């Protein structure tokens, strides 16, 4: 997260870190057994780390649970990033309390102008590289479809939306991938892609979670 703020420990209780020996992506806990992330975050051997603030220090609220299964969206295209969503099942159920909690799925899509919270452990610089240990947060609005398409001609599908600031300076970034965009207490987006980070006229692009609620529910019901 570039141009954000330190969230505070366990203030974003649905935020998870996906670990394969190291943090590599975010995700969102949606029930005691299941995490939503980006399909471009797929790999084998994932350990889900819940209750994290400093990802390099054991602070007392962590739950580390290996994944039993990953399900990339049936129509994910890694070239275009269309359908950039993946479900991960935990081998055991997380213990839920105020520091580790699920986030609700949307019942309706969000509109341009809605304020959201984007979070993660990704790079905090727009030029060069600095990875934080503690969770970072950014409040940002959803942008209009027309501004999003204008920013990224030929690239924005109906399964994507832009959020952030066209002036630059405030965005998600590498290492935030897969993590949440939460608006009014609902998971509306997944950190997906963008051109660099925090660049002028190049806002963040996010997977439009409301399109996937049917798939998520039916997949959980049978897996
Ligand atoms: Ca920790």
């Amino acid at each position: 997260i570039v141009g954000g703020y330190t969230c505070g420990a366990n203030t974003v209780p649905y935020q998870v870190s996906l670990n394969s020996g190291y943090h590599f992506c975010g995700g969102s806990l949606i029930n005691s057994q299941w995490v939503v992330s980006a399909a471009h975050c797929y790999k084998s051997g994932i350990q889900v780390r819940l209750g994290e603030d400093n990802i390099n220090v054991v602070e007392g609220n962590e739950q580390f649970i290996s994944a039993s299964k990953s399900i990339v969206h049936p129509s994910y295209n890694s070239n275009t990033l269309n359908n950039d969503i993946m479900l991960i099942k935990l081998k055991s159920a997380a213990s839920l309390n105020s520091r580790v909690a699920s986030i609700s799925l949307p019942t309706s899509c969000a509109s341009a102008g809605t304020q959201c919270l984007i979070s993660g452990w990704g790079n905090t610089k727009s030029s060069g590289t600095s990875y934080p240990d503690v969770l970072k947060c950014l409040k940002a609005p959803i942008l209009s479809d027309s501004s999003c398409k204008s920013a990224y001609p030929g690239q924005i599908t109906s399964n994507m939306f832009c959020a952030g600031y066209l002036e630059g300076g405030k965005d998600s970034c590498q290492g935030d991938s897969g993590g949440p965009v939460v608006c009014s207490g609902k998971l509306q987006g997944i950190v997906s892609w963008g051109s660099g980070c925090a660049q002028k006229n190049k806002p963040g692009v996010y997977t439009k979670v409301c399109n996937y609620v049917s798939w998520i529910k039916q997949t959980i019901a049978s897996n």
